[PDB]
């Protein structure tokens, strides 16, 4: 068990991005593992790992690893120390006394992290560096939603809400506008609505909400959105598209899609792992968009068929891959 002793301020109180700041220092420090208890005077504990924060600071950096004894440092500031268990034979009651102390018995060197000290006046850097923080590495299409995340994040919504909203906009081009026969404007409709996905991401990062429900819910509504859009496609040729080889071959890659999931879901049940397939989701979603629209703009609709049975048999060698993965592992591990 990991303990963390932060000292209190007056400035955690305030609210930047939708947490506090001290809520923002204590969730960081909980997905580092430690238990956080904020002191105006300290009481240790018996424990192995001791992180003590002096200063007010905002940790920007994702990942905390933190091995062997150090000295926290970002850019010249000293915003906390990490201390090993022999802490605990030197820690007489009087803090500063018992840092010094510490500090004369060991010869530790500065381990550099990312993270701003709070003061007043630069409050807004610290937003801007902390938006900024967010992209790590997804590129310019996730750093232009930042305004968005940051609206969204000022106004007290959700990131369900985003997911769930994004969701209910794909179904709306995909069983309303497919159906009416409006292929190119039903393809934008899914199009924008598709992108909400990168603002959830920002968002769930942002507010610290990277629980097994985040995860759940991202997972499922996926999968209501992708089937709805195979559905969509074999209703309208079906019927007033009619293309009834367009549909059956639609209607093949819906099923073949719920299989491609449902074989890693439920894989990950059995506790082993299938990631693997020529054919991922988004890839998927991406040719089967732009083959459609193009076909709502006056482009022959066997640039769809092709593109379905191609899908198709992607698919099936997809779940070729991972049903026999799955086989090595499970009869690996019997054995
Ligand atoms: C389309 C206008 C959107 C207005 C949203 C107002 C939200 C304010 C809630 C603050 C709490
Ligand atoms: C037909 C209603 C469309 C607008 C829904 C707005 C929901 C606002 C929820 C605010 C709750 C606090
Ligand atoms: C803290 C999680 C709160 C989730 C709220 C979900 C609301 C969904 C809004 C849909 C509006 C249409
Ligand atoms: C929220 C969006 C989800 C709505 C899906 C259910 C709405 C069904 C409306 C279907 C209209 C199809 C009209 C075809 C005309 C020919
Ligand atoms: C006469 C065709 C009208 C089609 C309008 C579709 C509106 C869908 C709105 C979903 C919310
Ligand atoms: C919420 C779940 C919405 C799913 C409803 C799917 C609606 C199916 C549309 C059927 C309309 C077919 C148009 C027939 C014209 C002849
Ligand atoms: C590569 C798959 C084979 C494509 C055959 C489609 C023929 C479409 C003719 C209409
Ligand atoms: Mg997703």
């Amino acid at each position: 068990m990991r303990l963390a002793y932060v000292k209190n301020h007056e400035i955690y109180g305030e609210k930047l991005l939708g947490l506090t700041l001290r809520e923002r220092i204590e969730k960081t420090l909980q997905r580092a593992g430690f238990d956080v208890r904020f002191f105006d005077e300290l009481s240790l504990e018996e424990a192995e790992d001791y992180l003590i924060i002096l200063e007010p600071v905002l940790i920007l950096e994702r990942d905390l690893l933190l091995e062997g004894r150090k000295i926290l440092v970002s850019d010249g500031f000293t915003v906390g120390y990490f201390f090993g268990g022999d802490f605990r034979t030197v820690f007489d009651g009087n803090l500063q006394s018992s840092i010094e102390k510490y500090l004369s018995l060991n010869n530790l060197e500065s381990y550099e992290i990312w993270a701003i000290k709070l003061s007043n006046d630069n409050l807004k850097t610290a937003e801007k560096l902390l938006l900024s923080s967010l992209i790590g590495s997804r590129g310019l299409f996730a750093a232009i939603f930042l305004p968005i995340a940051r609206l969204l994040a000022d106004w007290g919504v959700s990131p369900d809400a985003v997911t769930v909203v994004g969701t209910l906009g794909v179904m709306a081009g995909a069983l309303i506008f497919y159906p009416m026969g409006q292929l190119f404007w039903g393809t934008v409709v899914i199009t924008v609505f598709v992108f909400s996905d990168i603002i959830d991401g920002l968002m769930a990062r942002l507010l610290f909400r990277e629980g097994p429900w985040g995860a759940f819910l991202d997972s499922y509504l996926d999968r209501v959105g992708d089937s709805s859009v195979f559905t969509g496609i074999v209703i309208w040729f079906f019927l007033g598209g009619a293309n009834p080889t367009i549909a059956i071959l639609a209607l093949i890659c819906l099923v073949l899609s719920s299989l491609v999931s449902y074989s890693k879901a439920r894989a990950e049940g059995l506790g082993l792992t299938a990631n693997v397939g020529i054919a991922e989701r988004s890839e998927r979603l991406v040719v089967v968009l732009v083959a459609t629209g193009l076909v709502g703009l006056g482009i022959p609709s066997w640039v769809l068929l092709v593109v379905l049975i191609v899908l198709a048999i992607a698919s099936v060698v997809t779940i070729f891959q991972r049903v026999l993965t799955v086989r090595e592992q499970a009869k690996a591990w019997t054995a």
